[PDB]
C-alpha cells in the first residue's frame, strides 16, 4: 500500500494563485471548466507537473491555450494527470481543463454529489480532485472565482463561497450565478450547492467594527421550519468568538445549508458551511432533546473553524489536530458557557475515557499528530479530535484565562492568511508561558510530546500526613505503556488541578492549585494542613490520563458527597463502580471457568448506596449529575480495564450490580420520577426555537434514566407510567417509552404507535430506528430483519444505515453472541456499504476495534470476519488500510 510520511513534507514546485471555475449542472452530467493561474515556486527543479484528478473524464487540456494531447504531452491514469516537464512553462502560466463528472451517481458523498434533490460538494480531505484537477493539498492556497449554471426550475438557489457578484439568465430555461471568495484558501474549503432551497435569515452586527453580516440558513422546503435553532446557535457562536477571543466574521454573508446525505456532522467551507441535516435541523415537536445540544455544538464548531482552520489553515494533513483539536476545544468552551450545566464537561470526559481510551489501547493507537497514513480520511479520529482537544485545553489550564488569551492571540495574528503547524501553536503558547512565569528561560519543549507520543498516561498517587507538622504530601507517578509507536515512552508535562477536602466537615482546605508534573515522578508537599485531608485530584479532568487515586471507597464516598468539583465527584463514583465491577466480574468468571456449583459475590457497598440516595433526594443537587451517578460506567470504559473479556460475564456483572442497588433504591427512584414530572415536562419555551433550558432537559434525562431502571426492575405497576409517558409532547419521553417497554408485552403496540408518530419526518424516523436498534429485546435479531425489510430497505442514506446498525452493536449481550452472528451481520453490512461509500463502511467497523481485548473465542470470530472483509475483491483503500492496521498487518 502507498504510504505518506510526516517527515517527508516538502513545499511544492508550483503555485496556484487563482482558480476560475464554471460548473454546468445537467441531468445526466456536470461539466467543470477550470482555469488555474499558476507559477513556478522557488523550490522548483524542473519536475513534471502532476495534478490529482480522480475519476474525471477529460474533454480538454491546455496550457497557455496550447492544446495538450494524451500520450504526447500528458498521461492520465484516473488518479494523477502528469504533464511532462518539457511542456511546463518556466514562469506564470494558465492551465485550462474541462472535465465531465456525475453527481447523480456519486454515492460516496465525496466531491460533487446529489443528496435527494440538492447538488452538493464535500471536498475535505481529498474530495476536490474528484471535481477537477488540482494539486490537492492544503498548502496550495488560492483565490476562487466560481460560476454555477443549472436548470432554473430544479435549481433556483445557487451558492458558492464568498460574495455573489452576478446572476443571469441563460437560454433553454437555465440560469447562472457567480461567486468571488476574496480570502486565499486551500481547495478542501471549496463548496458549491444547487437546489430548491428555502431559508431563514437575519442580520448580525459585529461587535468591534460594526460590520453588517447577513446570516442565511437553508434547507429543503419540507423542513424549513426546523432551521430556527441553528440560526440562533450561529448568532451565539459569533457573539462568543467576539466576547472570548475578540474575533469577528470576515465576509458580508454566511450561509449554513442542511443536506440529507452526509458522511459526517458538518463542514466549515468558507462562508458556506454544509451540514448533515441531523446536526442542523430540529423542532421541539419532532426532535429529541439531544438534537439541541448537537446542533449547538456543530454550528459552533464550524463557525469556530473560520479562524482555527480557515484564516489560519494547515501546512499539511499531519497537522490536522491543529485545526480539529483546537476547534473542539473552542466549541467546548462555547458549549460550557451556553449550557451552564456541569454535564457538558462530563459528557466530553465520558466520551474520551470510553471511546478515545479504547482507541489508544488498540492496534489503531496513534499520536494526535500521526507519523504516516494511506487514506487521510482514516485519521479523522477521536484521538485527533478528542484527545487533541484535551491537549489544547491543557494550555488553558497551565496558563489561566488571561495568558491563554494572550498566547492564542499571538498564534492567530502571526499566522493569519497562512498555513501553520503544531509547533507554531506551541511556540505561541510558550511566549505566553514565559510572560506568565516572568522568565524568558521557561520553555514548553516537553509539551511537544503530547503531539508525538501515543497512548494514554497512567497517573498514580500515594499520600502522607504528618499531624505534628500539619504537613501533607502527594507523591505522583506517570507511566505510559510502550506500543508500536514508541518502544520507550517519555514523561509528559501533566497539569494536575487539585484541592484538599477536610473529611470531618467536607470543606475546602487550600486555594485551588495546579501541580506541574514534568518528571516520571515527583512529590508535592503542602504546609498548614490542619487535619489529614482527602485529595481532590485532576479537577475538571485536567489531563487526558488514567487516574489511579489510591483512595478507599470511604474516602471516595466523602468526595462524592462533599467535593466542589463535579468531575472529581463523578470520578470518585466511577472508581467505586469499577472496583465493584472488576471484583464481581472476577467472581463470576472464576465460577464459570471452574464450573462451580455455588460461589459468593461481593455485595455493592451499602454506604455508597446511602450516598446515592442522599444525592438523589437533595432538591438542590443537579439533575444531570444525578443521571450519571445511577448509571454504571459505559461498557467501552469498563473494557479498558479488562483483558480477555468475557462479554457475557460482564453483562451478568452489570445486572447484578444494578439489581443490588435497585433492591435498595427503587422506591426512591419512583418517588423522584413522579416528583420531577411538573418541572421536567413544563411547556415553557415549547414554541420558542431560539431558547433551550438545558437544566430542564437534564431533568427529563434523569426521569428517563430512572424509568429505564424501574422498567428493567419490573417495579409494580410501572407499565402504567410507561403508557402515560408515551403521550408526552416531548419525543425524548415518548421514544423512551418505546425503549423501556422492551421488558413488557406492550412493546409491539408502542413500536407501532411511535412509528406512526415518527414516519413523516426523515430525522425523527431515524431517531425511531435507533430507539428500536438499541432496544433490550431477546428477539433483536428478528427485529433488525424487520427494519431491513420494512424501513431501511435499499437506502444509501448513511444516516439510515447508521441508525439501524450502530445502536445494536452496543448491545453487550446480543451483539457479542458467542455464535458470532452479530459479528457476521455487521461485517456483511460493512462489505455491502464499502461498495458505494468507503467512509461509512469504515465507520461501521467501529465495534471491531476492541477485538484483541476479548476472550479468545470472540477474538477468533471477529478476526475471521475481519480477514473475510479484507479478502473482498475491490475493497476500498479506506477499508483495507483500516482493517490491516487493526489486525496488526500494517
Ligand atoms: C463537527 C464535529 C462535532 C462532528 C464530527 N466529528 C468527527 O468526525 N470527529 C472524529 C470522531 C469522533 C468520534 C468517533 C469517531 C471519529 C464532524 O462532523 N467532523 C467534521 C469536522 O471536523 N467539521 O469541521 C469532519 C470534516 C471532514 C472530514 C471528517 C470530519
Ligand atoms: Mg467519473
Ligand atoms: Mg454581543
Ligand atoms: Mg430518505
Ligand atoms: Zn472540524
Amino acid at each position: 500500500p502507498k504510504i505518506h510520511y510526516r517527515k517527508d513534507y516538502k513545499p511544492s514546485g508550483f503555485i496556484i494563485n487563482n482558480v476560475t471555475l464554471n460548473i454546468n449542472i445537467h441531468d445526466n452530467e456536470t461539466i467543470v471548466r477550470s482555469v488555474l493561474d499558476m507559477d513556478i515556486s522557488k523550490h522548483n527543479v524542473g519536475e513534471d507537473l502532476v495534478f490529482d484528478g480522480v475519476g474525471l473524464k477529460i474533454n480538454e487540456i491546455s496550457i497557455n491555450n496550447k492544446k495538450l494531447v494524451e500520450g504526447e504531452e500528458y498521461t492520465y491514469d484516473n488518479e494523477f494527470l502528469t504533464i511532462f516537464s518539457k511542456f511546463v512553462p518556466k514562469s506564470k502560466f494558465a492551465f485550462s481543463s474541462e472535465v465531465i463528472i456525475h453527481p447523480e451517481t456519486n454515492y460516496a458523498l465525496t466531491g460533487l454529489y446529489k443528496s435527494k434533490n440538492i447538488i452538493v460538494s464535500q471536498c475535505e480531505a481529498t474530495g476536490f480532485r474528484r471535481i477537477t484537477f488540482f494539486i490537492d493539498r492544503p498548502d496550495m492556497m488560492a483565490k476562487y472565482d466560481v460560476t454555477v449554471t443549472a436548470d432554473k426550475e430544479k435549481y433556483p438557489v445557487l451558492l458558492s463561497n464568498g460574495d455573489k457578484v452576478n446572476e443571469f439568465e441563460i437560454p433553454g430555461g437555465r440560469h447562472g450565478a457567480r461567486f468571488n471568495d476574496p480570502h486565499l484558501k486551500p481547495c478542501y474549503l471549496f463548496a458549491v450547492v444547487a437546489g430548491d432551497l428555502k431559508h431563514l435569515s437575519a442580520t448580525y452586527i459585529t461587535k468591534y467594527t460594526k460590520k453588517k453580516v447577513e446570516l442565511y440558513v437553508f434547507s429543503e422546503e419540507k423542513y424549513v421550519s426546523k432551521l430556527q435553532w441553528a440560526l440562533e446557535c450561529l448568532k451565539k457562536s459569533m457573539a462568543f468568538d467576539e466576547d472570548y477571543f475578540g474575533l469577528e466574521y470576515d465576509l458580508s454573508r454566511l450561509n449554513l445549508v442542511a443536506v440529507s446525505d452526509f458522511n459526517v456532522g458538518a463542514m466549515e467551507n468558507k462562508g458556506l458551511n454544509i451540514f448533515n441535516a441531523n446536526s442542523l435541523l430540529a423542532s421541539k415537536k419532532n426532535s429529541i432533546d439531544f438534537s439541541y445540544a448537537r446542533i449547538l455544538t456543530v454550528v459552533g464548531h464550524e463557525y469556530f473553524h473560520n479562524y482555527t482552520g480557515n484564516r489560519v489553515t494547515l501546512r499539511d494533513w499531519f497537522q490536522l489536530t491543529l485545526k480539529e483539536g483546537l476547534t473542539v476545544h473552542r466549541e467546548n468552551l462555547f458549549s460550557e458557557e451556553m449550557t451552564k450545566t456541569v454535564t457538558t464537561r462530563l459528557s466530553h470526559v465520558d466520551l474520551l475515557r470510553s471511546v478515545q481510551f479504547l482507541e489508544d489501547s488498540s492496534p489503531l493507537s496513534h499520536p494526535i499528530r500521526p507519523e504516516s497514513y494511506v487514506s487521510m480520511e482514516n485519521f479523522y479520529t477521536t484521538t485527533v479530535y478528542d484527545k487533541g482537544s484535551e491537549v489544547m485545553r491543557m494550555y488553558l489550564t497551565i496558563l489561566g484565562e488571561e495568558y491563554y488569551k494572550k498566547g492564542f492571540d499571538i498564534y492567530i495574528k502571526k499566522n493569519d492568511g497562512n498555513t501553520a503547524t503544531c509547533e507554531d501553536f506551541n511556540y505561541a503558547m510558550e511566549q505566553a508561558y514565559k510572560m506568565k512565569k516572568a522568565d524568558n528561560s521557561a520553555n514548553l519543549n516537553q509539551y511537544l510530546l503530547w503531539f508525538s507520543q501515543s497512548g494514554t498516561p497512567h497517573v498514580s498517587f500515594k499520600y502522607n500526613y504528618d499531624a505534628e507538622k500539619k504537613q501533607y504530601s502527594i507523591h505522583v507517578n506517570q507511566y505510559t505503556k510502550p506500543d508500536e509507536n514508541q518502544k520507550e515512552k517519555k514523561p509528559l508535562f501533566i497539569p494536575i488541578s487539585v484541592g484538599l477536602i477536610n473529611p470531618e466537615n467536607g470543606k475546602e482546605m487550600i486555594s485551588q492549585t495546579t501541580l506541574e508534573l514534568t518528571k516520571e515522578s515527583d512529590t508535592f508537599v503542602f504546609n498548614n494542613i490542619a487535619v489529614k485531608p482527602i485529595p481532590s485530584l485532576f479537577r475538571g479532568f485536567s489531563a487526558p490520563v488514567y487516574i489511579e487515586d489510591n483512595l478507599t471507597d470511604e474516602e471516595r464516598i466523602l468526595l462524592l458527597k462533599y467535593d466542589s468539583d463535579a468531575f472529581v465527584r463523578y470520578n470518585s463514583c466511577t472508581n467505586i463502580y469499577m472496583k465493584q465491577i472488576l471484583m464481581n466480574y472476577n467472581e463470576f468468571l472464576k465460577a464459570k471457568n471452574e464450573k462451580l456449583e455455588s460461589f459468593n459475590l461481593t455485595p455493592v457497598n451499602a454506604q455508597f448506596i446511602d450516598a446515592i440516595k442522599y444525592l438523589l433526594e437533595d432538591p438542590h443537587a443537579d439533575a444531570g449529575f444525578k443521571s450519571y451517578i445511577v448509571s454504571l460506567p459505559q461498557d467501552r470504559y469498563i473494557i479498558n480495564f479488562v483483558s480477555n473479556l468475557d462479554t457475557d460475564v460482564l453483562a451478568d456483572t452489570k445486572e447484578y450490580i444494578y439489581k443490588q442497588i435497585g433492591d435498595k433504591l427503587n422506591d426512591v427512584y419512583y418517588k423522584m420520577f413522579k416528583s420531577l414530572e411538573a418541572k421536567a415536562d413544563d411547556l415553557t419555551y415549547f414554541n420558542d426555537e431560539s431558547h433551550v433550558d438545558f437544566d430542564q432537559m437534564n431533568m427529563r434525562t434523569l426521569r428517563n434514566t430512572l424509568l429505564s431502571l424501574l422498567s428493567k426492575a419490573q417495579y409494580p405497576n410501572i407499565l402504567n407510567e410507561i403508557i402515560e409517558h408515551s403521550k408526552s409532547p416531548y419525543p425524548s419521553n415518548w421514544l423512551t417509552s418505546l425503549s423501556v417497554s422492551a421488558y413488557f408485552d406492550k412493546y409491539f403496540e408502542l413500536y407501532d404507535k411511535t412509528y406512526k408518530l415518527s414516519k413523516d419526518d426523515e430525522l425523527l424516523l431515524q431517531e425511531w430506528l435507533k430507539t428500536v436498534s438499541r432496544s433490550d429485546r431477546k428477539d433483536i435479531y428478528e427485529i433488525l430483519k424487520k427494519l431491513e425489510n420494512e424501513v431501511l430497505k435499499d437506502s444509501k442514506n448513511p444516516n439510515d444505515i447508521r441508525a439501524v446498525y450502530l445502536p445494536f452493536t452496543n448491545n453487550l449481550r446480543r451483539f457479542h453472541d458467542i455464535s458470532g452472528k452479530g459479528y457476521k451481520l455487521i461485517a456483511e453490512v460493512i462489505t455491502k456499504t464499502d461498495k458505494f461509500n468507503p467512509m461509512v463502511a469504515t465507520q461501521l467497523c467501529e465495534p471491531f476495534k476492541l477485538w484483541n481485548k476479548l476472550d479468545t473465542k470472540r477474538q477468533e470470530l471477529m478476526l475471521n470476519e475481519m480477514n473475510t472483509m479484507l479478502q473482498e475483491p475491490n475493497i476500498s483503500n479506506n477499508l483495507k488500510e483500516y482493517l490491516l492496521r487493526l489486525t496488526n498487518k500494517l
